């Protein structure tokens, strides 16, 4: 079962990573948009300050997301190594894995929501100035 | 607007580096959990260390990216035109590649250390 647990660990880590990558892509596109708002507008340092603030907020929230899902993954890994030595069933391992996998997608959903709110606020505030 | 696409590409470059680190770490978790079949403490420590170094690398990358974006955003509206913009972009790419390389090496070292000591 330890082999199976290993596969499970790699998969959880990769799911976390993929969440991080999708979030990062969204943030990239956001950066592009904000810069286009810079170009299509009057010359104002203010818009630059706002863009920088937005990008920094997005980075901070991204780091918090990664931290959360990483904590989850390492805990699931330890929990798996524990289980494959306390009483390795099969469906108990499958269950630990499926539960962690549940929490990962829930965490990632909440993350995408926070991100989205940040972006919307940013875009809007950049609209209102200039 | 060229600078906008540039911003996106730099950001995506950073993200790709991060993704490579994460994949390496997944593989590392698998191997380390194979060496278990205590050792649990070694594995936990190694994984947490890999995560910490990942976060350090991502932080450095992010600062590079945002600095480059602010520089671009000022360059446009200050003028300077295509060659100067391209130069800002390519220099940012260069420094990003350097950072990504040293980060990649440090990560590789951590993983190899970890495996080697779960062997001992």
């Amino acid at each position: 079962l330890m082999e199976k647990a290993a596969r499970a660990a790699k998969e959880l880590s990769r799911e976390s990573a993929r969440a991080a990558k999708e979030l990062a892509d969204s943030n990239a596109k956001a950066a592009e948009d904000l810069m286009r708002e810079i170009a299509r507008s009057s010359s104002s340092e203010r818009l630059l300050e706002l863009m920088a603030e937005a990008i920094r907020e997005l980075q901070k929230q991204a780091a918090e997301s990664i931290a959360d899902s990483q904590r989850l993954v390492v805990e699931a890994i330890i929990r798996l190594a524990e289980a494959v030595k306390q009483g390795a069933s099969e469906k108990e391992i499958d269950e630990i894995v499926e539960e962690a996998k549940k929490r990962l997608e829930e965490l990632a959903e909440r993350s995408r929501q926070e991100n989205k709110k940040i972006i919307d606020r940013a875009k809007y505030e950049m609209d209102e100035e200039s």
